[PDB]
């Protein structure tokens, strides 16, 4: 599982949950990638079991597209919690999430709860920012 | 510019740090790259002027080189301070690091002076880590 195939199957999995269905020319366009290129990891994608090509996920697939939209999510709002100009925040996500480990995404996930579950710590860290 | 290019700098800057000078044999050692890889990027390096091709740092490789170690040095000390295993820090740093920009680095700067200027705070956040 590659970065680019794990960057598929998160867009493939969003794809299925806003509209239904997954077509290639969704997906090509949504990567802004040619549509062979999509063909060519669709393969892939389905050799490796992640889907069946009607673009049909495999229980392995939703798993990992799963986790996957759990982990752009939780990169944005970690992003956004800490003060990064919301413009800036998705292309920083897109270009970190598939090269870190889950030790990493994991003690991120701690430290979103961290100032979600206490605003006073989030004062604290917005006050650090102006000094 | 390119995260490719800032990554050679990095490493050119880093072994003249270390050693004095740096050696296309050690940065090709480094990198784990042929050294006709290398070869070809310093060159690409020396008409952007980021040095002179033994090989010299302009002082627009040396203020970037500069930076790019800050920004390392500070992307291991944030996974640290959040409670990543360390054997999985390195690797996580090296493939981010090139795809943040400064607007996060400084947030993460910020965040990183947040924990350090009182435990307590550290102490918080890795009880959240047991909940
Ligand atoms: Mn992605
Ligand atoms: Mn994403
Ligand atoms: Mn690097
Ligand atoms: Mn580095």
């Amino acid at each position: 599982t590659t970065p680019s195939m794990e960057d598929y199957i998160e867009q493939i999995y969003m794809l299925i949950e806003e509209k239904g269905y997954a077509r290639v020319s969704d997906i090509a366009e949504a990567l802004a990638v040619h549509p062979s290129s999509v063909t060519k990891m669709v393969q892939k994608l389905d050799k490796d079991e992640y889907l069946i090509y009607g673009l049909v996920l495999t229980s392995k697939g939703k798993k990992i597209g799963k986790r996957l939209v759990y982990r752009h999510e939780l990169l944005e709002q970690f992003l956004r919690i800490i003060g990064v100009d919301e413009e800036k925040i998705y292309n920083d996500v897109e270009g970190i999430e598939h090269h870190l480990s889950w030790n990493s995404i994991d003690r991120i996930g701690d430290l979103v709860q961290y100032f979600e579950e206490d605003d006073a710590r989030k004062k604290d860290l917005k006050s650090i920012q102006k000094k």
